[PDB]
């Protein structure tokens, strides 16, 4: 059973003060804070092990390279892909969805066909697709949203065709904490023949995830909202599909043989997708966040964050004037706004309590024009949050909404 | 004046030891050991001052995005670009190529236009022009090689011609370590109206590197090789030029607005071409190993570098049947071969000795096919490397040469 005191012992950010208060980190969904393990993992690889990695022949680049691969298989077990060499390291779920939209994208849409987006989906998941739709003439159809945050299933049938190609859409919204019916949906884009990639950005840190058990042909996640550092995450393809992919980026390490005469030959997947030196730093720390999340267990983290989660929504009635957004049931997140104030200054007042909001449209304009709102505020509650943190957040709307009123 | 052992004394990876011998580290053109200084930046920041950076309004976020922007200046003031808003943060050389492919090329390099490369190309700078010449339909030509590692300045007349729309040439050879006369070569392809690409991975570390006095209109270099952290480089384009690229990644912070009705609209330059979260912890090390070197002065770095080459290449005349490859005056790398012996067991008994060389063909297969050989060894003399590391390798030839003739 999981104990967030020892956890938090774990983040030295958390002990950090702000404005002269002592922060509350409210924030994780946009980006979370690290373990000592995690920063510690990747500063002592750069301080004893490290070597460029491209299977180099003395002893330091040839562990480093071992290092790497490890961590692809601890990835790869982490969401009970089938196979380490279905996985591809990329910067983020940002360019992981790019790399498909482009490498499978280009060679699978084509003029007059469409894809299937939802109303609720973050940028990443939405601008390469429009890119994608402008430059192959294609059709991008979008799942409309209910007013308590979930998705319109009822009208999967008037957007799905035999002329689908893909459907992509949020495993959890970062807005609505919304959990979309993956394997339901999945099912149903099989049957039509297309392919479905999950943008899984706010799912893997709050609960166990299983690519086999979902089907997926894609999925996309980033390390630093997992714990680990920035600049690492992991695109997960199912290998056939991966396999006949056409390489997107251009480069060393992803070559078989370059001849400037007789043209270039590719390697094998999923190196084929990683041109030039990988972030080695951030595959080491990524491996050790996930050593560590794994340690801590993800069902032991869902429990208390559900908890946590219930606790603040309860505490959440006794704010006046109090609008939440999306469903009871929500993920990680809490969207709201206050009266009629706008969410830059309520988050403004809350930082100066030390309290750490996001406001804004959160990367999520379309979900903003739904809900008719320019922006909202937005609360996380991570593994290391609090029942404290979260009576701080009550009292300080609760003397924002007095303040102001 | 440089003392190289206060500046070993800053590298904790120095005192490693392999198979029982201390490490001697030149490997460094592949990529580069980091000070304390650098590690501890990148830590530090995740352990006190880590959130996510799109201009958040909570104060470590805000503090975050002004450190990014930070580091963005004092880039642009290292390479003396005119302005912060000229650099584009990417993961390195490597991805800075394929966005300049792909952005600038696809909008300006059409069928039966051509493109110019050299023949000491590394993949990086070989592979996207390649492939955009296969999407477009353009020719790619090749500066030939000299048997002395030069370029054949003497062909250029017959390359360039009105339908020449870029020069993507490297300004130092990973492999021969030959600098090219770089502000010759864009004088001579500005005056057809060519653009000038210049892979500057293995010259940002030796000496000051100025694009305003080159003119480049684009100019690339890794964080890694620069004494930094991975997965993060520069990508630097001229104001004019960049201002009109399209973007390249598309979704989160790179958008002015998005709909699913209207369509999508972009930022400026260069957050158009940062697509998701940046990696700030490796913009953060970038940072500080900007500074360290800045510290150390790259004119005494160059000074101590081109002083322990000369020592190398003296030495190395006391080696039987060694074949160097490249001018006399190389910069940073000596590439060479041992007798008949295959490179991958010279450096395997170097690494044996612990002594840390490249095998291989260092991913530059047609500057390998031109001097007709697989394979080379490397050894990269840098700023930490000593006079008796050096000792060290030609004792080490000396006896493989004794003991496999
Ligand atoms: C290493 C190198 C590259 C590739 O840099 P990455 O950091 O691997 O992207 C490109 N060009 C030259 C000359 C290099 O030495
Ligand atoms: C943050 C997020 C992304 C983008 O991740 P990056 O790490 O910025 O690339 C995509 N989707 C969702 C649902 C997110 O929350
Ligand atoms: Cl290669
Ligand atoms: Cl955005």
């Amino acid at each position: 059973i999981f104990s967030v005191d020892k956890v938090r012992a774990d983040f030295p950010v958390l002990s950090r003060e702000v404005n002269g208060l002592p922060l509350a980190y409210l924030d994780s969904a946009a980006s979370a804070q690290k373990p000592s393990q995690v920063i510690d993992a990747e500063a002592e690889f750069y301080r004893h092990g490290y070597a460029a990695v491209h299977r180099g022949i003395h002893t330091l680049s040839a562990q480093a390279t071992e290092k790497m691969e490890n961590v692809r298989k601890r990835a790869s077990l982490f969401i009970n892909a089938r196979s380490a060499e279905e996985l591809v390291f990329v910067r983020g779920t940002t360019e992981g969805i790019n790399l498909v939209a482009n490498s499978w994208g280009n060679s699978n849409v084509r003029a007059g066909d469409n894809i299937i987006i939802s109303q609720m989906e973050h940028h990443a998941n939405i601008v390469p697709w429009q890119m994608l739709c402008a430059r192959v003439g294609a059709e991008l159809r979008v799942i409309p949203l209910n007013p308590d945050g979930t998705l319109q299933l009822e009208t999967l049938p008037t957007l799905f065709d035999e002329k689908t190609r893909l459907l992509a859409i949020t495993h959890v919204s970062n807005v609505l904490g919304t959990e979309n019916p993956l394997a339901e949906m999945i099912t149903l884009a099989h049957q039509h023949g297309a392919k479905v990639l999950v943008d899984g950005a706010q799912a893997v840190m709050h609960h166990p995830v299983d690519v086999q058990a979902l089907d997926c042909d894609f999925y996309v996640f980033s390390g630093h909202k997992l714990y680990g550092p920035t600049g690492i995450g992991i695109l997960y393809v199912k290998e056939a599909l991966l396999q006949e992919m056409p390489p997107w980026e251009g480069g060393g390490s992803m070559i078989a043989t370059v001849s400037l005469s007789e043209g270039t030959t590719w390697t094998k997947a999923p190196w084929r997708f990683e041109a030039g030196t990988p972030n080695t730093g951030g595959i080491i720390g990524l491996g050790a966040a996930l050593e560590y999340v794994s340690a801590l267990g993800l069902n032991n983290i869902a429990e208390y964050e559900q908890n946590l989660m219930h606790y603040a929504l309860s505490q959440l009635e006794s704010v006046p004037d109090l609008t939440l957004y999306g469903p009871q049931n929500r993920l990680g997140v809490i969207a709201f706004n206050l009266g009629k104030h706008h969410a830059y200054d309520v988050g403004s007042f809350l930082d100066n309590y030390g309290i750490a909001v996001r406001t804004g449209h959160h990367c999520a304009m379309p979900l903003m024009a739904y809900y008719n709102v320019p922006a909202m505020c937005r609360a996380s509650l991570a593994m290391y949050n609090t029942h404290e943190e979260v009576d701080r957040l009550v009292t300080g709307l609760q003397r924002i909404h007095r303040l102001l009123g």
